[PDB]
This record gives C-alpha cells, sequence and structure tokens, in this order.
C-alpha cells in the first residue's frame, strides 16, 4: 500500500478561454502544490488549460488530498469511483467530525482520504486505467460551472510502473459546457441589480469549451506516429446538453468498440484509445450543428516522435449520379386531417407548399455514361444505392453530376479517398471532399478501406456509416444527398456485393429534411404553389409545413416495412439528418441485440448509426418509431408489418387505480396534492383487496409491482382500468401471438374505464439476462394509448425477469440478492391527463394560470426519484456484505438524461464483459441492471450530477446497516427511561412502567386486562430496531407463552406503519412458543426503522402476559463488536502490566476473550494494584463506541472487576485517562462473574490503543473484556 499525498487548492484565476494560458471571464479551479505549505504550485502542462490535476492512484494504495480554499466561497472536494469514510453536505445523520469533509469554509482546509480498495480496480477485461473525476459538491450547478473539476485514474497494481516504461500517452479531455450566467462566480451585478441590468454583459454566454479552450487553441496535444494514444474524457454539463465530438480521420475505441464520435452525455467518463498513423495538425471538433456554430473545437498536433469468404481487396464498380427528381413524402397517405397537424404538411395553401417537392436523390446506374437507371426499390425511398465494403477494400465510385448544381460523393467512415490516375486538384481543393463537380462532369472517385475505420473483433459484422455531398454540409443533405456505406468485418461480404447470407438488408434513416434549407426552395414557392409573392420568409407556419420529419423519406406511416416472420433480419439505423439531438428510436414491442445485450431502445446521436440484431417471431402490424413525443406527432412512424413469411404461471392482478399522490413535499401554502393514475396490485380477480406493500417494497413508490418471472415462465397480467381514461398495459416484452389469427390489423388494446383485458405470454431467452449478465434483466412495462402522456400521469412499473432458479419459490423475488428498482424522470404536471382537474384543485384564484409561463411551469414540474423529490424515497436498507442488484431505468423526453451516482461506492456493469463504473448515464427507455458491494455502513445518497437536476432535488437516501450490531436498546437496562413508555390501559397488577425484560418479582414484560390495549416507547430517535425478544413467562401460577402481538411503528407518531416485511398479507403475526417457555425471539427482517415503537396484542392466552426487550442498534451500525470473542485481535496486541500466567490456569492477557471458560479462562495480573493496564492495539485508527467488561469464575472462586478505566493513545505512548467534563469517568465494571456490563464512551473515542485500568476489583482482578465500534479513518 504505497500512500500517495497531493497538496491541492481551489484558487480564484482570471480565466481567458480562447486566449490560450475572448473576456477574462473570473474562474475557480484546483491547483496542486508541492508542499504543505502552499507557496509553490507544480508545473502545469499546457493543453490542461482550465482542469484540475490529475490523481493517480493503484489497487490498494490510499491517497491523502489536503485541500486549502483560497477562494471567496465555500469549496468541497467530492471524488467519485473511490471509496472514503464522511465530501457532500446532505442528510447523514453524522457527528461534526464527519460532516467537516462535506463544506470547507475559505480559509480552512481538511485532508480527504480516497483510499482505494480491490473493488475500485479495473476488472480483466477493462482498459488498465480507469476515467474517473473529482469536483466540488457544495452547489454541483454553480461548482461545475465555475470549473471546480479535476481528473483522477484508477490504473492497475503496479500498472503505473509499467506505464513509465511503455508510455500510454494518456490525454485528459474536458469537454466542458461552462456557463458564466449558473457559475459560483457568475457577474456580481445581481447585487443592486436595481436600474443595472445583468443582462447587458452578454446575459453571461454559455462557453461550448475543451479544457477551458474555444474556437480551436489548445496549445499542447501533441501525439506521436504509430502509437496507440489513450484518452481520458470528462463532460461538464449542468443542463443536460449533449455533444459529438469527432477527429479529423481518426476513430477512437471505446470499449473495444470503432466509435466514430464521441457521444458526450452532460456528465460522462469514457476511456478511449485513437491508434494515430498520420501526420498533421487535426481537428476535434462537435458535430452537431448548434454546437458547430459553437466553439468547441481543439488541435490535435500529431508530430513524429523518437523510436524505441472473401479475403482479397476487391474493387467495387458503381455509377452513381445526383438527379433532380419530384419527391412526394407521402404519396401513398390519405386526405389530411381537418386543420390538425397533418393538414400543416400534407396539404396546398397560400403558406403551405404540399408533400411534393423538388430535390435530388443518388440514382444508380449500370454504364458509365449514366444513361440507364437501376431498380429502386420503395423500401429506401429518398436513400441512394447501398454502399458497402470490407476492411482493405476499393470503391471505384464513378459519380457524374447530372443535376444542375455542383455535387459529389464522400463517405464518411472511409478515411481513405484517392482520386482514381493520380489528376490535379484543382486550386483550393486541398481533399476530395470538397470537389465541386460541375453538371455533366463524371470526376470518379475511389475508396479504400483501412483497418482504423473497419470493425473490431468486439464490435457487430458491419458499421452503420453513411455517404454523402459534402459541397455543403447542410443543404446537400437537406436536398436529398444521403446514401448507406456498410464497412463490414472480413469473411462477411463475397465479391459481388450482397452480404454472405443477407436475409433481410434493411436500412432505415431516422432523419429530418429541412425543405427550408433545399437548393430547391424558390423553385417549389413559384412551382408548387399558386401566389409566390404570397410566401413571407419569415412566416413561421410556412416554415413549419417545409419541415419534413421522414422515416428513409417517408412522413406518417407511408413506409410500411414488409418483414417476413420466423425469420432472421438485421437493422442498420441512421439518424443523419437536420435533427441536432438523440432519438430514441424503438420498434413496437421488439427488442433487438445492441451491444451484445438485448434491448428495446437505441440511441442515436446526430450524423450517427448504431446497427442492431433482431429475430421476428411476433406477428401482427407494429409501428416503429422514436419515443420523442413531438417526433413521433410529425410523422416519424413506420408500419413494420411483420406477416408470416409463407413460403410456471405466474398470475398477476393489476389496475390503473387514480389515487391522490403527492411527490413528497409534506414531509420535505397547503402541500399541493396532485390526482395521478398509478398502476397497483390485486390479491384477487374481482380488484377489492389490493396487495399491502411491505418495508421491502415500500422504495417502489409511484412504480408498479414486481412482474417478476424466470425464463420460460409464462406471465399471465390481468389489467382492469379503474380510471377515468382508457389506458392500457404494455411491455416491450408481451408477445401478442394472438395477433397471428388475423396479421395485419393494428394492435388495439384501449381498455375502457371500468374494463378488463388479459395479457398472456411466456417469456423467451431473448427478453432473459445472458450467461455474462446478471441474474435479473431489468425492464418497463406502460400504457401505449399515448406513451408520453400516460407516462407523464404515473403509468409505469418495472417487469423483471430473471435467470433460472434465481427468484426463491417462497417469496417469489430473490432473497440472496437484495433488488431495488429506480426510476429518474421529470414530472410536468401541466403535462398530465387530469391537468386541469389537479390545477383546479391545487390552485385557485388569485392564482394566474398561464400554461406559457416558465415560472408556473417550474412549480409543477417536479424532478423526482420514483415519485419523491427530497430525499424522500423510503424503503431503502441494505445489509452490509449482501449482494445488491439496482435495476437503474429511465423514460421520458430528450431532456430525461440522468449521471446516477452512487456516493463513495461503485458498481460493475456486466453488459459485455464484466465492466467497472461508477456513473453510469441513463438514457430514455434504455432499463439497465447493475450490482453493487456495499462496503461502509450508513448514509449515503443516490444522486444524478446533472446540475439543475440535482439542485432542483433529483437525490435519496440509502441506509447501509450492519446485521451484527443487536445491542439491548436500553429497555431492561434503564437506558429507556419510563416517561417515554407510554399505554392505553392496564392490569389490574402490571402497569406500563414495569415492562423491563426479567424484571423484579413475577414483573417480566407488561400485561393489561381490557382489549385493544397498545403500547408505544419513545427512543427519542430513529433507531435500526433488529428485533425484540421473546422468552418464557409467568406470573402467579399462570404459565403463557408469546402473546402474538402486531406491530406498529412511525417516525412522528402519527404516520403509524403496520410492520409485515417478508409476509405477504398486510400485516405479520408475531406468534412463536406454545406452553410458557420457549425460546422465540422475534427478528425484523427487514428491521424496522422508527423512532417509535408500539405493540398491539391480538391473541388473549390467558390475560396478556409476554416477554420483551428491544434489540437494535444506532443509524451509524457503530454497535458492532471490533472482536474480542471471535478473536478478531492477536494475542501480540493484548500487552498487561504483569500476569500470572501457570501450567494448568494461565493468566496472560491473551485469555481475556470474552465468554471463555476452562482452567485458561481470564486474565489476572500478578501484582493486583489500580495502576495495572489491559492494552489493546488495532493496527488502525478505531472508532470505540463502548466497552463491555466482564467477570470470570476461575474454578470455584468468583472473581470481576467492579470498576474500571479507560486510556487511549494513537501510538503507545500519548496516555490520556477517560475524563467526563474534567472529572475521569470511572465506568462501574462489573457486579458479578457471569453476565457482562456496558460501558458506552461518550463521546466514542477514535484511537490505535486504549487500557482498561481495574480500580477496584474482588479477590484477584479478572478481566473478560468486549470491546465495541466500528473502523474509521486514520488520522493521516
Amino acid at each position: 500500500s504505497a500512500t500517495r499525498r497531493y497538496y491541492l487548492g481551489a484558487v480564484e484565476l482570471s480565466w481567458d478561454y480562447m486566449q490560450s494560458d475572448s473576456v477574462v471571464y473570473k474562474k475557480t479551479l484546483f491547483v496542486e502544490f508541492t508542499d504543505h505549505l502552499f507557496n509553490i504550485a507544480k508545473p502545469r502542462p499546457p493543453w490542461m488549460g482550465l482542469l484540475g490535476p490529475t490523481i493517480q492512484a493503484e489497487v490498494y494504495d490510499t491517497v491523502v488530498i489536503t485541500l486549502k480554499n483560497m477562494a471567496s466561497h465555500p469549496v468541497s472536494l467530492h471524488a467519485v469511483g473511490v471509496s472514503y469514510w464522511k465530501g457532500a453536505e446532505y442528510d447523514d445523520q453524522t457527528s461534526q467530525r464527519e460532516k467537516e469533509d462535506d463544506k470547507v469554509f475559505p480559509g480552512g482546509s481538511h485532508t480527504y482520504v480516497w483510499q482505494v480498495l480491490k473493488e475500485n480496480g479495473p476488472m480483466a477485461s477493462d482498459p488498465p486505467c480507469l476515467t474517473y473525476s473529482y469536483l466540488s459538491h457544495v452547489d454541483l450547478v454553480k461548482d461545475l460551472n465555475s470549473g471546480l473539476i479535476g481528473a483522477l485514474l484508477v490504473c492497475r497494481e503496479g500498472s503505473l510502473a509499467k506505464e513509465k516504461t511503455q508510455t500510454l500517452h494518456k490525454f485528459i479531455l474536458l469537454f466542458a459546457v461552462f456557463d458564466e450566467g449558473k457559475s459560483w462566480h457568475s457577474e456580481t451585478n445581481n447585487s443592486l441589480t436595481q436600474d443595472r441590468d445583468a443582462a447587458s454583459a452578454r446575459a453571461q454566454p454559455k462557453m461550448h469549451t475543451v479544457n477551458g479552450y474555444v474556437n480551436r487553441s489548445l496549445p499542447g496535444l501533441i501525439g506521436c506516429h504509430r502509437k496507440s494514444v489513450y484518452w481520458h474524457v470528462i463532460g461538464m454539463g449542468t443542463t443536460p446538453e449533449v455533444h459529438s465530438i469527432f477527429l479529423e480521420g481518426h476513430t477512437f475505441l471505446v470499449r473495444n468498440h470503432r466509435q466514430a464520435s464521441l457521444e458526450i452525455s452532460p456528465i460522462t467518463f469514457l476511456t478511449a484509445q485513437t491508434l494515430l498513423m498520420d501526420l498533421g495538425q487535426f481537428l476535434l471538433f462537435c458535430h452537431i450543428s448548434s454546437h458547430q456554430h459553437d466553439g468547441m473545437e481543439a488541435y490535435v498536433k500529431v508530430d513524429s516522435c523518437p523510436e524505441e469468404a472473401k479475403k482479397h481487396p476487391k474493387t467495387w464498380v458503381h455509377y452513381i449520379a445526383a438527379e433532380e427528381e419530384d419527391w412526394d413524402y407521402a404519396p401513398l397517405v390519405l386526405a389530411p386531417d381537418d386543420r390538425s397537424y397533418k393538414s400543416l404538411y400534407l396539404n396546398n395553401g397560400p403558406q403551405r407548399i404540399g408533400r411534393k417537392y423538388k430535390k435530388v436523390r443518388f440514382m444508380a446506374y449500370t454504364d458509365e455514361t449514366f444513361k440507364t437507371r437501376e431498380a429502386i426499390q420503395h423500401e429506401s425511398g429518398i436513400l441512394g444505392p447501398l454502399l458497402y465494403g470490407e476492411v482493405g477494400d476499393t470503391l471505384l465510385i464513378i459519380f457524374k453530376n447530372q443535376a444542375s448544381r455542383p455535387y459529389n460523393i464522400y463517405p464518411h467512415g472511409i478515411t481513405d479517398v484517392r482520386p482514381l490516375h493520380s489528376g490535379r486538384l484543382p486550386k483550393g481543393v486541398k481533399h476530395l471532399k470538397d470537389m465541386p463537380i460541375l453538371p455533366g462532369e463524371i470526376f470518379k472517385y475511389k475508396w479504400t478501406v483501412t483497418v482504423e475505420d473497419g470493425p473490431t473483433k468486439s464490435d457487430p459484422r458491419c458499421l452503420t456509416r453513411y455517404y454523402s455531398s459534402f459541397v455543403n454540409l447542410e443543404r446537400d443533405l437537406a436536398s436529398g444527398l444521403i446514401g448507406p456505406l456498410l464497412i463490414c468485418y472480413k469473411e462477411s461480404v463475397d465479391q459481388r456485393g450482397n452480404q454472405m447470407m443477407s436475409d433481410k438488408r434493411n436500412v432505415i434513416l431516422f432523419s429530418v429534411f429541412d425543405e427550408n434549407r433545399s437548393w430547391y426552395l424558390t423553385e417549389n414557392i413559384q412551382r408548387f404553389l399558386p401566389n409566390p409573392a404570397g410566401v413571407q420568409p419569415e412566416d413561421p407556419e410556412f416554415q413549419a409545413s417545409n419541415i419534413m420529419h421522414s422515416i428513409n423519406g417517408y412522413v406518417f406511416d407511408s413506409l410500411q416495412l414488409s418483414v417476413c416472420l420466423h425469420e432472421v433480419a438485421y437493422w442498420y439505423i441512421l439518424s443523419v439528418g437536420a435533427q441536432t439531438d438523440f432519438l430514441s428510436v424503438f420498434f413496437s414491442g421488439y427488442t433487438f441485440k445492441h451491444k451484445m445485450v438485448y434491448e428495446d431502445t437505441l440511441t442515436l446521436f446526430p450524423f450517427s448509426g448504431e446497427t442492431v440484431f433482431m429475430s421476428m417471431e411476433n406477428p401482427g402490424l407494429w409501428i416503429l418509431g422514436c419515443h420523442n413525443s413531438d417526433f413521433r406527432n410529425r410523422g416519424m412512424t413506420a408500419l413494420l408489418k411483420v406477416s408470416s413469411c409463407d413460403k410456471k404461471t405466474r398470475h398477476y392482478f393489476i389496475a390503473a387505480v387514480e389515487r391522490l399522490w403527492d411527490y413528497g413535499m409534506s414531509s420535505s401554502g397547503s402541500v399541493p396534492q396532485f390526482k395521478k393514475v398509478v398502476f397497483q396490485e390485486f390479491t384477487d380477480g374481482s380488484f377489492t383487496q389490493p396487495l399491502y406493500r411491505g418495508e421491502l417494497n415500500e422504495h417502489l413508490g409511484l412504480l408498479g409491482p414486481y412482474i417478476r418471472a424466470e425464463v420460460e415462465d409464462n406471465i399471465m397480467v390481468t389489467f382492469k382500468n379503474q380510471a377515468s381514461r382508457p389506458y392500457s398495459f404494455y411491455s416491450s416484452l408481451i408477445s401478442y401471438e394472438e395477433d397471428q389469427r388475423q396479421g395485419a390489423e393494428p394492435r388495439k388494446n384501449f381498455v375502457k374505464p371500468n374494463e378488463t383485458k388479459t395479457y398472456f405470454w411466456k417469456v423467451q431467452h431473448h427478453m432473459a439476462p445472458t450467461k455474462d449478465e446478471f441474474d435479473c434483466k431489468a425492464w418497463a412495462y406502460f400504457s401505449d394509448v399515448d406513451l408520453e402522456k400516460d407516462v407523464h400521469s404515473g403509468l409505469i412499473g418495472p417487469l423483471l425477469v430473471c435467470r433460472t432458479n434465481t427468484l426463491n419459490p417462497a417469496h417469489g423475488r430473490q432473497v440472496t440478492v437484495q433488488e431495488f428498482a429506480l426510476f429518474f424522470t421529470i414530472f410536468d404536471e401541466t403535462k398530465s391527463w387530469y391537468f386541469t382537474e389537479n390545477m383546479e384543485r391545487n390552485c385557485r384564484a388569485p392564482c394566474n394560470i398561464q400554461m406559457e409561463d416558465p415560472t408556473f411551469k417550474e412549480n409543477y414540474r417536479f424532478h423526482a426519484i420514483n415519485g419523491y423529490i427530497m430525499d424522500t424515497l423510503p424503503g431503502l436498507v441494505m445489509a452490509q456484505d449482501q449482494r445488491i442488484r439496482w435495476y437503474l431505468l429511465s423514460m421520458g423526453s430528450n431532456e430525461n438524461i440522468h449521471s446516477i451516482h452512487f456516493s463513495g461506492h461503485v458498481f460493475t456493469v456486466r453488459k459485455k464483459e464484466e465492466y467497472k463504473m461508477a456513473l453510469y448515464n441513463l438514457y430514455p427507455g434504455v432499463f439497465e441492471t447493475v450490482e453493487m458491494l456495499p462496503s461502509k455502513v450508513g448514509i449515503w445518497r443516490v444522486e444524478c450530477l446533472i446540475g439543475e437536476h440535482l439542485q432542483a432535488g433529483m437525490s435519496t437516501l440509502f441506509l447501509v446497516y450492519s446485521k451484527k450490531c443487536q445491542t439491548p436498546l436500553g429497555m431492561a437496562s434503564g437506558h429507556i427511561r419510563d416517561f417515554q413508555i407510554t399505554a392505553s390501559g392496564q392490569y389490574g397488577q402490571w402497569a406500563p412502567k414495569l415492562a423491563r425484560l426479567h424484571y423484579s418479582g413475577s414483573i417480566n414484560a407488561w400485561s393489561t386486562k381490557e382489549p385493544f390495549s397498545w403500547i408505544k416507547v419513545d427512543l427519542l430517535a430513529p433507531m435500526i430496531i433488529h428485533g425484540i425478544m421473546t422468552q418464557g413467562a409467568r406470573q402467579k401460577f399462570s404459565s403463557l407463552y408469546i402473546s402474538q402481538f402486531i406491530i406498529m411503528y412511525s417516525l412522528d407518531g402519527k404516520k403509524w406503519q403496520t410492520y409485515r416485511g417478508n409476509s405477504t398479507g398486510t400485516l405479520m403475526v408475531f406468534f412463536g412458543n406454545v406452553d410458557s417457555s420457549g425460546i422465540k425471539h422475534n427478528i425484523f427482517n427487514p428491521p424496522i426503522i422508527a423512532r417509535y415503537i408500539r405493540l398491539h396484542p391480538t391473541h388473549y392466552s390467558i390475560r396478556s402476559t409476554l416477554r420483551m426487550e428491544l434489540m437494535g442498534c444506532d443509524l451509524n451500525s457503530c454497535s458492532m463488536p471490533l472482536g474480542m470473542e471471535s478473536k478478531a485481535i492477536s494475542d501480540a496486541q493484548i500487552t498487561a502490566s504483569s500476569y500470572l500466567t501457570n501450567m494448568f490456569a494461565t493468566w496472560s492477557p491473551s485469555q481475556a476473550r470474552l465468554h471463555l471458560q476452562g482452567r485458561s479462562n481470564a486474565w489476572r495480573p500478578q501484582v493486583n494494584n489500580p495502576k495495572e493496564w489491559l492494552q489493546v492495539d488495532f493496527q488502525k485508527t478505531m472508532k470505540v463506541t463502548g466497552v463491555t467488561t466482564q467477570g470470570v469464575k476461575s474454578l470455584l472462586t468468583s472473581m470481576y472487576v467492579k470498576e474500571f478505566l479507560i486510556s487511549s493513545s494513537q501510538d503507545g505512548h500519548q496516555w490520556t485517562l477517560f475524563l467526563q467534563n474534567g472529572k475521569v469517568k470511572v465506568f462501574q465494571g462489573n457486579q458479578d462473574s457471569f453476565t457482562p456490563v456496558v460501558n458506552a464512551l461518550d463521546p466514542p473515542l477514535l484511537t490505535r490503543y486504549l487500557r482498561i485500568h481495574p480500580q477496584s476489583w474482588a479477590h484477584h482482578i479478572a478481566l473478560r473484556l468486549e470491546v465495541l465500534g466500528c473502523e474509521a479513518q486514520d488520522l493521516y
């Protein structure tokens, strides 16, 4: 274990972005220093720029970061991906010492210790170094937008030394979107802002930047020739805004996958690897057009450095020509609907052109003179002839510009384009991509595929690329110059062109052809419109009619993809259009194999493309489209008509009961109660009595019941709508085999109010997790009547499909792993099905009801986790050292990208191989199952780090408790005072005060006479109650067994919850022994967390007499034993002043084990004096909650220390006698030799050594002690 010590410091510096180091924007950044004196800063490479110093560590390493705060605003240091103990200021219930790390005030410092453990180490199938980051978590939004961020690297064991020899040449890239408006250092005009507008200063424009440098001013990026340079990418977006980072002529490698671009969602860490096999000053630019206008571009100045079954290249002769054609977007559609949105698109008027437009389409030809067209199918539509090619293949693209405008041909994946025989390119034309081929010219191209652009072994068989004209980046695509390119792997495409066993080669283009930018715009205006003078350039309606959201160039289900049944086929999806945001492309009830993982949502970034692989077996007609509500409404749909290519019943009952749901504002002027519809499980088919939700299912919240089923476990879900609107039940897994009866009619569910419908399907392998995945895979079910509105209303629930023999048969769920499903989304109640009723009931006059007002929409917007806003989601309890399987999922609009983070925790993602991650980025429709191992006990916060998403409140608290803190809570010991105990009634003799365990006389618990007599005990603070003792009891010759009570608990004394736990019934019957004496100590599994417990006896054997004792530990679960009876500490650590070690009866300190008998059963010093001690070592700074001294009975004589002391020391020399308020606290040791006496330290002592001084004893000093406490940080 090598300790690596850094000295960080947050300093305010006048950053200047563009100008290598625009306007001088004040920024606060982490700056490393040489020593703790904080005088000299370590030199920084120029390419780092506005980025915190890199912190590197290996497995089993430890870092001691001393963070000073020289700024004028509070700063913390919250590392990600490493283990540490209590830098986040949230509710965790910890003392002042453990809250200092959460926030650091200016002029102060704190020594964080992010010890790296084996769980943080990369797996075998992972890159040698993993990319993480650290930041300031005081405010998140303002901190990130103020530049406070660094980098963190967790490499393999000893891998730093090897990296020194074979330098992997790692680059640290920060794709920051720093916005000066929402930063810690935003314009100070807010002070005395009257008559001095803050918007005059350009409204603090956001700066799309790379490492703090904008518009190609990165002065340090220098690669090496033939060098596999590694990249470490960190995204910094407070707002949910994406980026697409491209490298000129270079393709990245992430997870052994050929990423043509970097999908940089707001907060993302990834490790890339680009094999630099070329010289020149390349460009690292953002390709999405709205960000292409921005300045997120950089220089990659690669330089030379000193040195230390087709299988042949085949030519591809093609004759592509640009032809002017009148394209009909929706030719086979019916009349436009009244004056709806369809009439905006497919209708003709003074401001509307209609469905026909003048464009240019890439047309194939069978000759070099371009005088004979080929056969173009209706499926392709606007797409040109298909282009392909294995690695190392030449593509003779003979291109003729038959159209009246200069157009050319150029691929996007292939980086080697040769102009056939060496010819002189005209002046000003450096490459073949910007060649303006004049009309009639037949200039040719040759595309040689290289390994650097071909698919890898881990990648799918073919790659989804495209070819298009590049004379103008926007208008050429807007005019219909698009075509597919298939860079396939070797031994998969023959010399003819068709793929080896090309069953159904289907290409779909989810792209938007903005007809406002078509080259033939004025021609369309003066041809297809009656009076061209009526056209206004700035008319929003005229512009709106131009835009045509189309699939393959078809709008409003004009494209009918006739796919065969029982047939295996591929789908190369291409989102290359005017869209500036990702598309949640989905197939109706069709999971597709993507990244070696089955899923029913493919996220495609602009100018990208991902191939998928699905086997068609579900009959019936389906609607392929995008999850985006608006895009599907504008016409981004297609009929995936799949007809027959003619050559353990786990029953569930779900109802959409419309219940008044609040977002937890009651616990977080009246509480705004919103009416929402939610799935709900019901016991019987009449939907009268529902399944009550126990403590283990309390975390579900707004979600529906767990629809759990194993492989080949045919689910049967009966759904009856208890609502006002006709909702439905539909999950992506439902195999509608009943659609085979007729074949073509669209599926209808539309379950009317007070109507019932049955869904029955068999779970198949493709929806089950694979061998390399976890035990249970997550899905979702919702309503397909209106996906967006139904989800916004609250109809959503997880459908877990697990592997064989994973769910426990008795409980119906996997018990060995604590399953936990989460759902992140934004809930704008202005867009709910019940919005009118909710708004009337929640906001009455003088409310200013304005659906267009942004602040009004904010109030109805709720960034919630499972329906709860401010860390309110209850029911998150996990046992330490126990496997957990979180099912993270999210669904919604395009602003629904979240960065799930478990504070002080990391999780493995067995997606394709066993990968390791610490910040998962979820996309709408993506249902990913992860597994985590809880290390430290306490309260940690699950949160999304996406700026205002967390600021508005998207976060929750989960509790990790130790299953070893079962200490008595103080009932019988007298720690629980009598005034805290109250009851309602009593017996003739027994009283509520006299309820202590093993009390004097016949009194041993509480007893009562009148029925329905509850008794409650106020613990004055929430505690994890692990159970209540139940042994034999009696009184006045009345032998009585357990009284069969039911427990109610509450955190405030009002919200009384009945406990069921593992019980399927609404309550758990706490029975036990039967005569008078059997020991049936009740167990709370899962434990009860409440400030108030209450006992309600139901059975009345004799009168009510029982036997009880509260057993539980506190919130921090620090009552666990450090280990004395378990021999956790070695004999060498236990030293004594003297001992009476003998032959038969050794009296050495090594025999001080708790509850050990025999001749050698305890420790007895040679001299019985008050100055003796029993110093024990921990080898680590350990928190000591208390000391439980005990006596012993050596043969016949009974000896015990009646009173002892404590003397702590961090090294064994600085002994400190324990003192309570200045007077030595001499704990009461023992009263007999057979019963331990607990003596809690107040406050608990963190120390490496402590001494037990036996001030008083009986006969000979005897000490069978046992220390209590939990592990803590060292004092580095």
